[PDB]
């Protein structure tokens, strides 16, 4: 009695997103649904309909992601995955995953990426956790920088969203080629990212925008944050909830952070979704004053295995044969020779002996340089077939800059 | 009125350690002081004495540490650093550091390592945070393993310390060449590590020892843990405080963890001082069920710069000229050419142009592969002088297995 | 001060506003509007000082299931307040005298209420007769015993309107077996299912579930609110359950299982359950469902021989009760109760008494939720003939404990 | 290989109890282990021994229990059930239950009773939760009694354990025939129950004993309690932890409670293990001021079904045929005619048509009058075969005084 189909029109879109919020036990956020519609492609939003309502949903945004080495490649940003409590554990998600992965392949996207409400959901479909994020937090009065940290001669301004959006996109585009995992932001995505959502206001305050300018007036850094006022038994106790800080040079980055850390009335700061190798972690004079809680961020599903492996660059030279088992999509299973380095990458079927045996989820887990292939082999999740192969492959799959979580979807 | 000197005899040793505990605001632990005396060299324990008592202390243990690549080299394990509250902030620590670093150099140790009560203390002497540790914890009923994790056909036994110490040292020696940062354990160090200290008992329970045996009877894994009994509103609520788990193969490691996780009455587990890349993190089916809190562990002070850089191995080939500034010991400043890879390492003074400029503390921070030289350069703490040099040097200084904290000192 | 009833609609608004004010709350417009539709102004009394109401006391005309399944009229006492400017001057005592006389004249044999503070009402002859359980736990610890049959039914999330087309008939069929439950008219259902703003602030919007047999017959329902949440290691939502009922064991168990298996949920809470809620025995691990027990309904017997003759008794009894009614001494007397599963009669007698008790303690045992024998062991009830309390206590019991009705 | 055997001697007893405590994640309590030995029979304490140590335990004490109606019958008080974490989930418990239930049967005990660390353990062996207990607690200043509660004219004395034990046993013996579920206490059991255990001292204070005397000097009530001193921001905040209060008449019960409730410096009282129909619950003027948290207490295993059913008395007349299915002891499965009332009880196999079908665990659950057979039928756990049959049987298996938990074992 169920029909697998895409969103037909705008009313159908409202009904679809309403069902998704209901499965997440939330009232539909009108402001979020409206802004996100502007980068939603209805034919990428599938689900099951019982004739009366949507009982399952699964969607994807057409996005682009930075790989190690700086290439920006199309990626399916999977989103809105739900099944109604009346229809769960009957394989509806499994069916939607089969359809979606086939659709992703046909659109020429070599991989898919998602955040997981519960990480164990997706490994069975070939996804592997590839990126972690850090919640960084501390008492601002304990976060002095090392004495050598140059703050430069720039200035900061608090600006409107409109003024922010006139300079922040150019700053963002200049920085993210060095930050694998970040995704391109069209104006539509910036509108969602800077939305002063009612949900986030309730936990803190209205969103604020900061621009950092060099002494010649060039915008070179920005911050997005929300204040949470507060008072304690001995004085003020406000908290800054930082959404994002970027700078095109070390001085603009350090100076923008110092602006936030030195704000009056503030005693606490928290940066959710930072990099596990966020520069700020090493700027501070006292390392543990910046607490660091690490969790899963992005899972990667490699859809076109040899294409994806050829699209990134590798931290050192590698020539390795990978026996890749794709349990959910066995047509992808194969023996692939990967030849790669800082300046090249190629991958194709080979009949030569395999060096390493691994599943496609674990190949996905190592793909962004955030999980060590050698640790997975030590854990017994990956099998070395030829001596020394994992050593060199693990280093090549790594990268000197940890992957980091993109803006959320 | 102060005399800088070493510990003279056993009574002087008691007085010395008593003053150290007093500065740490603690009653002297008789059991710890007694067991640690057996690997203490009195001539390595310096301090200031006012004629009546010790007013400052600084010591070092002669130890050996695993570097990336597996070499085990002598290291000064710095310990017992205190200055009495009546004599603080008059430069006594600074003076003891000058004496100790000279003594370390003369003994042929190329580097020193320490844990820091407060990490910001030691950077001014050339130490850099090189290793982080993870507190791993979770509800045991949320820590099921991935379906492919083979537990093997081994068995576990709860044993006496004496029985544990007859098999655990051989297991430990076989595993740690793959775990840079771990230190050699003599019988004397094992006696300290396995001490059923009264302090740790108060927070949990008596220390317990587990041995894992292969089906042929070969000891292949071990665990040290303490139970903390407890009851909640709806049933038992005990907590296991894990001190150490090791295995010589993936099955013994996974099986020993499963033994602890499946213990009856237990609801919570915590492993302090794990690796930030602990295998257990990737064995679990649901990544975030194992919470991960990351902090500083070991700081490295390079004492013989070219020797230390030649004693480890590098994850890929590197040929780089480092302009190294040693602020505390300016005689070490110099321009060093590092040539290294998986199979070789050499380092010596050169007059060729420098590729990278950095201080000795930051060279120490990257030395164990736990901090990325590229991130330090992005943070502005290190300066790239020639294009592309940091990229290749950062990868070479890395390693496919994160460094991890040794047993404490 | 004038003791009067509500005179018109604006007077109703002002009366409810003063009552909310005594409870230290802002008047809830949605609740005041819906409850008006089953309010009889002539049953809402109070004191008015010329400028405002300074005391209130009211009753709804309801009907309650007694042990044995009889459904009888009951005064559902409500909206009892005295302003802080006029408290401890006897205003409540006066309203209680008037109201209890009014209840008697309307042919209701008993009154029932919930109490903000239970010690208020004993002095007027009320006794706590029913208790309720807050049942809660981690949903992943609430697996059922292996023999619990979930049957072949299905569940659907439905609108309030769809819910109210099926739930009343399910409710009507179940409650004759649940003494203490009260009849629900459409107006009472509208209040019970109101998506009140105050409950939204604590959790979420109210949701409705219908359970259908494999042939399509609606046989169970649930009312619940979700409270989303996240912890340090994953989701941590809570389900706040308002009511679950089923006309057979399979639909009851399947409906609970639907709630317990909901994704992202980790905690469930059922306020106001029975102390013998079937769920307590379905779960494989008894203490995984925490159980906190408190007072629910207090009973005031207004026509003692009628009330005692209207219920049925779990076993045969022939006992003479010497009843003392301090507040309404016209009720004091010696009554012969003869009763059993299939009969009940009560009348004044001159025969020797077997048991001496107050009207409040007679009310406490009237619903089978408090043991007359425990009250005698406590010294609150006096046995005058050996063996009498044992047999009367069993007769006043019932194999299904009384449970709390919907709020009033 | 493993050997199932009983404890052989006193050293063996020490090792057995030590393994039991170890499985409970506790250090062995020397005080408890020595006092409890005095009522232990070594031939009732079974377990598995691997040649080197005990790896599982299961025992029973020979006790006697009050049934509805006042009869005091032998019961196996099951105790010390553990399986070592090295040997769990291999059926060792099941094998010990198989042996123990046969042993109980042969000793002529008609039933067994236990407390459960986790209640779901024992249903599979035919145990049913039959008695609940209440933690009763509150602010003593909120626990005034109803105005008609007569305190009588007795007096109270604080006494030594020795003086307490000269009067409390006779008070207890006279009261418990009216409290089904209570167990007889020999001098040896009293010694355990009044032990000033070091565990309970750490949570509160040393155990204290109170006697209540009638005007003629007769001891008629007692209390066992521990104080927990404390101070708040606005004055004292001590707590009384009550272990037991009993009296032979309502005045001595009420006066003894009033003595505790009126103690100076106290603000909070807690009574663990009370009856869900404890008289105190009805003495208080404000019912909810005495908070009431209810959980499982005793599980019952009917071993000789027709004898156990004939040993208790029934709250009203009953004549019912029970089709009983006993899963773990199928030798007990059969169709039994129960005829009973306040003054008689008989039970025997019958071929008459059955009225009710139920499992032995649910017959055990209703056996003490603490769980309603009618509610279990409404839940679907019990099946009514002839209309109206459950109604009268449920009333008969009930009792006007709720069963209550005995002293711990
Ligand atoms: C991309 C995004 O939108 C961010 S991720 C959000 C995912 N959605 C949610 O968390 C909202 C609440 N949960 C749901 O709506 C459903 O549980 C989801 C997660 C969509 C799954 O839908 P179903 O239709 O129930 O999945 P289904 O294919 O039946 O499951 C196939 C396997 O996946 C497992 N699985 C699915 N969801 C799971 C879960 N939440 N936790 C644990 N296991 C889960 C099922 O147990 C089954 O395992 P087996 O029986 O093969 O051993
Ligand atoms: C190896 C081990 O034993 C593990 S590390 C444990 C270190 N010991 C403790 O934490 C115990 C309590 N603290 C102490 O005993 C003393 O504060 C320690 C940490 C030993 C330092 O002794 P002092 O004699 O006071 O150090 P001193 O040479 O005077 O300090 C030189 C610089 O180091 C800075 N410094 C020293 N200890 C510091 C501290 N704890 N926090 C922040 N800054 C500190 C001083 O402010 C000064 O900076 P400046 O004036 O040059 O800008
Ligand atoms: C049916 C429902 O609406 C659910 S129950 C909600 C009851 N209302 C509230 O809780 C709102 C806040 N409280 C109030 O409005 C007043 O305190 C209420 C409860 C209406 C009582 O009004 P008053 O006019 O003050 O009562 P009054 O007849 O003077 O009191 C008669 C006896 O009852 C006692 N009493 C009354 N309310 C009490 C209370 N809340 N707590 C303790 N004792 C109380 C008085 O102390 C007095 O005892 P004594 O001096 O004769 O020994
Ligand atoms: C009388 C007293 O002493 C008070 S009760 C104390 C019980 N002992 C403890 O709690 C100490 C910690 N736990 C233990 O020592 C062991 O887990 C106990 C409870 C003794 C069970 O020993 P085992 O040897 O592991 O039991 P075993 O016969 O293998 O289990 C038979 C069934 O009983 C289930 N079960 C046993 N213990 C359980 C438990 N603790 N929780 C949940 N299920 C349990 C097992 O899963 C198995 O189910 P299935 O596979 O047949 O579906
Ligand atoms: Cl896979
Ligand atoms: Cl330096
Ligand atoms: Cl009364
Ligand atoms: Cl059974
Ligand atoms: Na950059
Ligand atoms: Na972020
Ligand atoms: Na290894
Ligand atoms: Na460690
Ligand atoms: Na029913
Ligand atoms: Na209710
Ligand atoms: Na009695
Ligand atoms: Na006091
Ligand atoms: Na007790």
């Amino acid at each position: 009695e169920l029909t697998l189909r895409t969103i037909a029109d705008e009313d159908d879109y409202e009904s679809y997103m309403a069902s998704a919020y209901s499965v997440f036990l939330r009232d539909p956020q009108k402001d979020e649904i409206e802004v996100n519609r502007k980068f939603t492609e209805l034919d990428r939003m599938i689900g099951f309909h019982d004739g009366k309502k949507w009982v399952a949903t699964t969607g994807a945004f057409s996005r682009h992601v930075v790989l190690p080495g700086g290439a920006v490649v199309p990626v399916a940003a999977v989103t809105a995955v739900t099944v109604s409590p009346t229809h769960r554990r009957r394989g509806l998600l499994t069916t939607m995953m089969r359809h979606q992965l086939a659709d992703i392949r046909s659109r020429g996207e070599s991989l898919a990426m998602l955040f997981a409400s519960e990480a164990l959901i997706y490994g069975r479909f070939g996804y592997g956790v590839a990126t972690e994020s850090a919640e960084l937090s501390g008492q601002v009065r304990e976060l002095a920088f090392r004495p050598t940290v140059d703050l430069g001669d720039g200035t900061l301004e608090e600006v409107s969203a409109e003024t922010f959006l006139a300079s922040a996109p150019a700053i963002y585009d200049a920085v993210i080629p060095g930050l694998p995992g970040q995704m391109s932001r069209t104006p539509e995505w910036w509108a969602s990212w800077t939305l002063d959502s009612e949900e986030l206001q309730k936990e803190s305050g209205k969103v604020r925008f900061v621009l950092h300018y060099e002494s010649d007036g060039t915008a070179s850094g920005f911050a997005i944050y929300r204040p949470k006022p507060g008072w304690g038994d001995a004085g003020p106790n406000a908290e800054l909830h930082v959404q994002e800080v970027l700078g095109t040079n070390p001085r603009s980055y350090a100076r923008t952070w110092r602006y936030l850390l030195d704000m009056d009335l503030v005693r606490k700061i928290k940066y959710h979704g930072a990099s596990v190798q966020e520069e700020l972690r090493y700027l501070v004079a006292n390392h543990p004053s910046l607490e660091c809680v690490v969790s899963d961020a992005i899972q990667v599903r490699l859809v076109d295995i040899p294409r994806a492996l050829a699209q990134r660059r590798y931290a050192a030279d590698v020539d390795v044969v990978l026996e890749v088992t794709d349990d959910f999509l066995p047509e992808n299973s194969g023996r692939y020779r990967l030849r790669g380095g800082l300046d090249h990458a190629s991958c194709e079927i080979t009949t030569d002996d395999a060096d390493i045996a691994l599943t496609v989820r674990d190949l996905g887990s190592v793909y962004m340089g955030g999980v060590s292939l050698q640790v997975l082999a030590s854990a017994g999740l990956v099998t070395e077939l030829r001596a020394g192969a994992v050593q060199r492959a693990a280093t090549a799959f790594g990268w000197p800059v940890a992957p980091s979580a993109p803006d959320d979807f």
